[PDB]
């Protein structure tokens, strides 16, 4: 049993809810919240800007030290950092950004990072300002992630479309 509430069940391991990932993290304090990161961990907008704002910029300070030591992530890659006031850990995952021309085939590689964690609160990747089709992102999620994932969809309109169209 876990603390996640109000999720509609899609598969054995994937759950979905119309939710503000920030508000959900604050309420649940999950072991892992996933950030929709870029390779520079520059948390300016979207899931990353909202998560970072909720940490009072501590996520950005920690991320800048990580990049100064390690250099940029790979598209499709991830790193584990603090969850600050939102979660135990934040898994920063880089999905391909269509609005920068990245290979959408890298979306499956991105979601494979989730399999290193038994339970996660996560947004869809490559959705929103990363420019991918969220219906596609949900299909790749279901077909890739084997661990238990709780998806927070920000848009009510999009949430209803993802559920209604789910195969
Ligand atoms: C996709 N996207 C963008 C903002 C956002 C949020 N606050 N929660 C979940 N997903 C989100």
């Amino acid at each position: 049993v876990n603390s996640f509430s109000g999720y509609l069940k899609l598969t054995d391991n994937v759950y979905i809810k119309n939710a503000d990932i920030v508000e959900e993290a604050k309420k649940v304090k999950p072991t892992v919240v996933v950030n929709a990161a870029n390779v520079y961990l520059k948390h300016g907008g979207g899931v990353a800007g909202a998560l970072n704002k909720a940490t009072n910029n501590a996520m950005q300070v920690e991320s800048d030290d990580y990049i100064a030591t390690n250099g940029p992530l790979k598209v499709g890659g991830s790193c584990v950092l603090s969850g600050h006031n939102l979660a135990k850990h934040c898994l920063h995952v880089v999905g391909p950004n269509v609005n920068k021309g990245e290979d959408i085939q890298l979306l499956k590689s991105a979601y494979e990072n989730f399999n290193q964690h038994e339970v996660l609160l996560a947004p869809l990747l490559s959705a929103g300002i990363f420019g991918a089709d969220p219906i596609h992102s949900l299909r790749v999620c279901v077909d890739t992630v084997r661990t238990n994932v709780y998806l927070a969809v920000f848009d009510k309109n999009l949430y209803d479309k993802l559920v209604s169209s789910f195969l």
